[PDB]
C-alpha cells in the first residue's frame, strides 16, 4: 500500500470528522458520492445542478446532506461543504470495471481529476474511496481490530521463538560454541518478525485513533529487536562491519531480500550455497552485542576493545588490568566489561 | 471522562433495567428522547401535552412508550415514568450542533436543566446520553469488550517488560552493580503501566456488570505494582525519603509528570540532564524493598536497619548476631533477613 | 444457575436442530411462540385453533412453520410438530411482568404446565425461554464467546500468579521457612481460581457443540490444581486431616465459605483473628504433596512416611536405609523420595 | 471435512472474487441460486429460459445478475457467464430435506449432476454450497476468525503444558530417573496437541486468504513438536525402533489410536495393563533426542554412538576419547557431544 494512498485512507480513519459521518450514513443505510477538491471552480465542467452550499463543515450536516441523492462536494480539508444533490458528469472515456452508475462515476471521476471520491453503496454497508488509480474499500472497524489482533498474536508467537533462539544462542556465545546455523536461524526469526511488523503497519493506521493500542503492544514487544539485530550483523558477519552498514543489512532483508538462511549468511560474507554446511562452519562473536548491551561500553569505544582481543571469548579472558590498556576504557569501564560478562557466565552457563 | 459524567454513564450501563429497555429500543429499531427529572412540577414550562402516566417504571413498560413519538419523562431515580409522547420545548437561544430536531432539544434541554436526557436514533443503532456540556455516546458492549480486552492485552505485554526489567535489576542489586539508568528504565516503565490502568478505568464502568472480569484481570496484573514502585523509590532516591513521600512521587508520575527517564532521575535528586549520563551513575539500593518484600520485615522496623548498615550490599553480609543490635531486630527477625537474602542470592546469581 | 433450567437450556444451545432452527427464525426476523409438550392431548383447554400438523420435526418445517403467526406445538423430545398458528390461552390469573400479548403468554403458559415455552420477538432478535418460574434469554453466540474468552483470561491470570506463589512456597518449603501466611495466600489464590470455573460452567453449557475449545482450554488451566490445594490442606492444616477431610475443606471454600485469610487458616485449625498474625505463623509441611507428587509414593504408603518422620523436613534428612524402615518402602521407593528431594534442593534452592 | 469438499469450499473462500460477489449479494440481502457447470449444452434439460449472456465474469457483473430472480449458471473455472434468470429443472425424485424451492432445487440439482451449486437464501445473511451428498453452510468470516483465533489458545495451552513435561522429562534423563508414567505423559500431550491442529486444519482453509496469520501462528506452535516426538519415541520404546518407524507411530496416534496413556505404553513395547504400573516402571534414554538435538549428531550417526553406549547416562559420562572410538565420531563431533551435554547437565541440574 503506497504511503501516496495511506495519507488519503487517514482521511476516512476512525477519530476523523469525517468516518463519523460516513459511520451515520452506513448505520442508517443511506448512500452517498462525495467529491473532495481543493477549489470547485475549477471543476465546474464536472459539477452540474444540485445546490450550492458552501457552508461549515460538519458531520452532522454531511450526514443530513447524504438523505438526498446525487452528489456532496467538499474542499479538501474537510472544513467546506460546497454543493449537494450535484449531477457528476466525468470522463466517458476513461475506463472503469465497475457496473453501477455510482462507482463508474466515482472511479472515473478519481482518474480524470486525481482528486478523492468516496461512494458509499446503499445495498450494501460499505465505503469505497477512489483516488488515482486507486480504490480502497475500508474494513469495518471491528474487523480490523481482529485483524490487526491477530498480527499481534501472531508477532508475539514470533518473539517468543526469538526470544528462545537468542538465549539459547547466549549460551553458546558465553561459552564459544557457536555455528553460523545459530546466528542465521536467529536472524531469520527477528527479519521475520520486524517484517510482520511492517506488513501490519497499513491496517494501524486503517484503524487511526483506535489504533492507539494496537501501536502501544507492537512498539512492546519489537522495542530492541533492531538494535539486537544490528549488533548481531556486526559480531557475526566474516570480515569487520561498520554499525552503518549492518543496518543497511538490516532493512535490506526487512524490504527487499528474503531472509533465507542460505541468502543471510551470504549477505554475511559467508560463502555456502546449501543450508547444511550452516553446521558446520564455526563462528566467534566480537563482542559488540555483550559489549553494547550488558558491559554498557558505547559503540565507539566498544570498537577500541574489539579491535585489541578480536573476539568477546578473548574480551571474556582479559584481566580488568589488559582491559584498561585500550583507549576509552579507564578503571571504571574495566570493571564493567568484566564483571559484567563473569556474571553471565555463572548464570547462563 | 470527567467523574461527574461518569456517574450519569452508570444508569445506562449494562446490567441496568434502563440499559434493559434502551437495548430492545435499539434491538426494534425505535427512537427515543428520555428526559429524567425528580419533580415534574419543575419543568412544566419544557413539557407539553404527551400523557400523564405517573406509574412504576418497567424495562417493559419504557420499551412499550417507546413505539409512540414524543418525548417520555422519567424520575431520576429510574423508579417511575411520568409523561409519554410528550412534547419538550427548551431554550431556543442554546447554540447547538445538531441538525436533527431531537437532538437539538435533546441537547438544549440538558444544558438548560442539567438533568439528564437521552437520545437514541431511529434512523441509527445509537444512545446519546447529555447531561451538562456532555454528550456520551454509547457504545455497544461488544466493542468495549473488544476495546477493554486489547488494553488488557496492553497492559500484559508492559508488565511483561516490566517483570524483565525488575528481575534484571534485582540481578544486578544482588551484584552491587546497579546503574541510575537500570532504576529509572524499570520505575518508567512501571509508571507507564499504571497510567495505562487509569485511562481503562472509565470504560470498565462503561460496562457496568460486564467488566467484572476485566475487573479481576486488572487486579490481578497490577495487584503490587505500586508498593513495588514505591520501594524502589525508597531504595533508590538521591536523599533517604520517607514512604509517604515516595507514593506521592508515584502519584505525580501517573497523572501529573511524564516518566521521561531524565526527568524521573531529576525526581529522585539525581541531577542530570543528559539520559547518556545516566549509565555512568552508579547507584546502591537502600535495601528497604528485599527487607520488607521478601525478609516480611515492616518499614518503620527497616528504617533501624538500614540505619545502622546504609546498604542493601551490607545488610547482605550481615551475620545474624549482626542483625540482632539493630532496634526492632529479634533472633528470628534476624535468621529471617538472613536466610531470605541469602537465598536468594544463591538462587539468583 | 440451577440444573434444572440448564438441561432445558441444553435444547437451545448452539448445536442442536432447534437452534439451527430459532437461528434462521432470528437471521429472517420472524417471531415464533413455540409450546413443548410430551402429550397434547393433556393440553388441549389451552390449545385453540390453528392446524394440526403432528408430523416428524425438521429444523427447516419449524422455520417454515414460523412464517405463519399464533403459536407453535412441538414434542417435548423435538421429535415431532403438533400444531402450528395455534392460539394459546393460559391461566389469565397467573402473574406476569412481561407487557406483550406474544411474552404474556409464553410466561403465564409455562408457569401453568411447568412446560418450556420459547417466545422469539419479532422486533428484537431475541429467544426468551420459559421454564418454571425461570426466563432465560438466549444471548448471541459471539457474545458468549467473548464472554467465555474473557473468563478464560482472566483464569489463565489466576493460574499464573498460583504458580508463582507455588513456586515461590516449594521454596520456603524445601528451605523449611513457610509461614501460614504463605500457606494460606497459595489456598485463597487456588480456591478462587476454580471458583471463577464454576461461575463459568453455565455459559460453557449455552455454548453447546461450540463450547468445546473452551472446555479444552479449562481443563487445561486447571488440570491439577484440585489435587494440588487437597494435598495443601493434608501437610499444613493444625492437626492431621485425611484425605478425604481435605476434598470437604476444598469443596466448601469453591461454594460455601469465601476464601478469606482468617477464615481459611480457621479451617485449616488456627485460632487466628487478624489477618496480620499470619505472618508470625511458623508452619511445616507433612510431606504428602511432595511424597505423592515428586516422590511418587501412594498417599497410603505416603501416611506411613508422615507417621514415622512427622515433617517433610525430616523425611528430608532421612537416609536411604531409614526411610526403607517405614511399612510400604522398599529399597526402591527409598531412592525415589531421598533423590527426587535431594534433586528439588539442589535446583530451587 | 472430506478433502474431496474442501477443494469446493476453496471456490468461495475470502481472498477470491466469487466470495467477493457472494459477499455483496448478501449484504445487499439478495438471494441467488448459482451453478456452475463446465459446459452448458451438457446440460440443456435442467437450464430454461433465463437469458443466454455467455461473457466473461466479474464479482461486480454477478452481483448486478443477482437483482434478478431466478438462477445463473457460471463455468467451472469462474470465467465465463452463461446464463442469469434460469428457471432449473433438476431430478424431483432426488429426496430432499430442504422446505423451500431455492435449496431444495439447490441439493438436488448438486446430487443429479455432481456440479457445484451454490443457494444464498434472500431472507438470511447465508451462503450454502452442494457438491455432491454434501452441504457446506459458509460461515461468517468472524466467526472463523473467532474459532480459529480460540483453537490457537487452546493449542497455546496444550504447548505449554508439553513444554512443562518435556522440561520435567530432561531434568529426569540427566539424573537418570525416568519413568515410564513420565515417557507417555509427554507422548500424549504432545499427540493431542498435533490432533488439534488436524482439526483446525479445515477452518484455516475455510479463512482463505485470511488464514494467513493463523497458519504463520499454528507453525510457530507445532514447528519442532512431531520431530521431537519421533526422537522420543526412539529413545523409549521398548526395544530400539528406527526412524521411520517412530514416525507411523507419530501418524498412528494423532490419526487412528487415541493417545491413551495404557495404550500408549504399549505400542512402545511395554505390556502394562494398568496406569499405575508405570509409575514403577524405569526407563532409560537412548540418547537420540539429545544427540541429534542438542548436540547437532545425525540420526545415522547417532545409531553408532548408542549402539556403543548403550544409553544416554552413559553417552553422558563419555570422555572426549572415548566419543572418538565410534565410528563417524570425529575430535569436533566428540567435543560436540561432550560439551553439549555437560552444558545441559551444569544447568537444568
Ligand atoms: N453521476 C452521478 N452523480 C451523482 N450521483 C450519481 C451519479 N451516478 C449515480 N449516482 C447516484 O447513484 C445512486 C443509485 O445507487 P446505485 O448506482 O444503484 O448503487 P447503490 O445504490 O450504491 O447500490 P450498489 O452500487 O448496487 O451496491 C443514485 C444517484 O444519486
Ligand atoms: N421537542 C421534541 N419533543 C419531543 N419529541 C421530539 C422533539 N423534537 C424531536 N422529537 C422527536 O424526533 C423524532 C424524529 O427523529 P429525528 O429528530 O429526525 O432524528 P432521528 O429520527 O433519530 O434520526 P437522526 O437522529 O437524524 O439520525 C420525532 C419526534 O418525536
Ligand atoms: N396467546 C397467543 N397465542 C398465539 N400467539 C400469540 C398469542 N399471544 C400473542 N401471540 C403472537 O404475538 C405476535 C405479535 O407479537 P407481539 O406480542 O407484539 O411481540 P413481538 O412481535 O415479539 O415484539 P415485542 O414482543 O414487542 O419485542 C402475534 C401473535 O401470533
Ligand atoms: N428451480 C428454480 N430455478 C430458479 N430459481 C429458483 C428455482 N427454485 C427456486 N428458485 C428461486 O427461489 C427464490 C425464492 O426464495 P425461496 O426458495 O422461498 O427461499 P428464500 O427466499 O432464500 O428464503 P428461505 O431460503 O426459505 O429462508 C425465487 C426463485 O428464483
Amino acid at each position: 500500500v503506497p504511503q501516496e494512498l495511506i495519507e488519503k485512507i487517514k482521511l476516512i480513519s476512525p477519530g476523523t470528522e469525517l468516518r463519523k459521518a460516513l459511520d451515520d450514513i452506513i448505520n442508517a443505510n443511506f448512500g452517498a458520492l462525495i467529491f473532495l477538491v481543493d477549489d470547485p471552480k475549477k471543476y465546474e465542467d464536472v459539477i452540474q445542478g444540485g445546490f450550492w452550499l458552501d457552508t461549515d463543515f460538519s458531520a452532522e450536516k454531511l450526514y443530513e446532506l447524504s438523505k438526498m441523492d446525487g452528489a456532496i462536494v467538499l474542499s479538501e480539508d474537510i472544513t467546506k461543504i460546497y454543493y449537494a444533490n450535484v449531477h457528476l458528469v466525468p470522463d466517458p472515456t476513461i475506463p472503469t470495471g465497475e457496473t453501477g452508475t455510482r462507482h463508474r462515476t466515482a472511479e472515473r471521476l478519481a482518474k480524470q481529476t486525481g482528486k478523492v471520491v468516496i461512494a458509499v453503496s446503499r445495498r450494501r454497508n460499505i465505503i469505497s474511496l477512489y483516488y488515482k488509480n486507486y480504490k480502497y474499500v475500508v474494513n469495518q472497524v471491528d474487523f480490523l481490530i481482529s485483524k490487526v489482533t491477530q498480527a499481534i498474536s501472531t508477532l508475539e508467537k514470533y518473539k517468543d521463538n526469538f526470544n528462545k533462539l537468542l538465549s539459547e544462542l547466549e549460551v553458546l556465545e558465553l561459552e564459544n560454541r557457536v555455528t553460523l546455523a545459530d546466528v542465521v536461524r536467529t536472524l531469520a526469526k527477528g527479519f521475520e518478525l520486524l517484517r510482520i511488523v511492517e506488513e501490519i503497519r497499513p491496517y494501524i493506521v486503517e484503524l487511526g485513533e483506535e489504533g492507539r493500542l494496537a501501536r502501544m503492544q507492537l512498539r512492546e514487544l519489537t522495542e530492541d529487536v533492531d538494535d539486537l539485530l544490528v549488533l548481531l550483523i556486526m559480531d557475526y558477519s566474516s570480515e569487520e562491519v561498520e554499525e552503518e552498514t549492518a543496518q543497511n543489512i538490516l532493512q535490506d532483508f526487512i524490504t527487499r531480500r528474503e531472509p533465507s538462511p542460505i541468502s543471510i549468511s551470504r549477505v554475511l560474507g559467508y560463502d555456502v550455497q546449501q543450508a547444511a554446511q550452516l553446521d558446520d562452519v564455526l563462528v566467534s562473536a566480537r563482542g559488540y552485542r555483550l559489549l553494547k548491551t550488558v558491559a554498557r561500553i558505547p559503540l565507539s569505544i566498544g570498537y577500541n576493545v574489539v579491535r585489541m582481543f578480536k573476539t568477546l571469548d578473548q574480551i571474556s579472558k582479559a584481566s580488568v588490568e589488559d582491559l584498561k590498556k585500550v583507549e576509552g576504557i579507564g578503571e571504571k569501564r574495566a570493571r564493567a566489561i568484566s564483571e559484567s560478562i563473569s556474571s553471565l557466565k555463572h548464570r547462563k552457563t
